[PDB]
RNA sequence: ACAU
DNA sequence: CGATGT
């Protein structure tokens, strides 16, 4: 109903799909950005969702914040939920990077503990995601 | 259909 | 237009 401004927002941005992925963090609030992720050439859109969720919660957790995190992905919140991003992309060379990531995440997620609330942004309402990369 |  | 997901 009402944005919580006291939150950490996360984005992912790709050059395809499946493509480059990269992934950042911003301050719901001011924008100002918190974390980045350097490209990764091959991922798909919802494993770079899930990988920003889980980073945040490692920011946060780091900092002993509470803040919750937004995400405008359906599909990576319930990810992050049942601990395993069940992702199309096939395992191959080129994806090995992408997929290790997700792996070390999911491996992450079920040897930590944390009360972050992953909320949905609710974008039909409040326009684009703070973090959004504008493409 | 909804979310990207 | 196409692709990723529940
Ligand atoms: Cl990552
Ligand atoms: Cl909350
Ligand atoms: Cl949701
Ligand atoms: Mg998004
Ligand atoms: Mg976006
Ligand atoms: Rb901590
Ligand atoms: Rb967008
Ligand atoms: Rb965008
Ligand atoms: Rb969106
Ligand atoms: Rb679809």
């Amino acid at each position: 109903e009402e944005i919580i401004w006291e939150s950490l927002s996360v984005d992912v941005g790709s050059q395809g799909n499946p493509g480059i992925v990269e992934y950042k963090g911003v301050d719901t609030k001011t924008g100002e950005v918190l974390f980045e992720r350097e490209p990764i050439p091959i991922g798909t859109n919802n494993m770079g969702e899930f990988l920003a969720i889980v980073h945040g919660l490692r920011y946060l957790k780091e900092r002993n914040s509470r803040k919750p995190i937004y995400s405008d992905s359906q599909t990576a919140i319930k990810w992050v939920k049942d601990k395993k991003a069940k992702s199309t992309l096939v395992r191959n060379e080129e994806t090995a990077l992408i997929w290790k990531l997700v792996d070390e995440a999911e491996e992450w997620l079920n040897t930590h503990t944390y009360e972050t609330p992953i909320l949905k942004w609710q974008t039909d309402k409040w326009g684009e995601i703070k973090a959004d990369y504008g493409r």
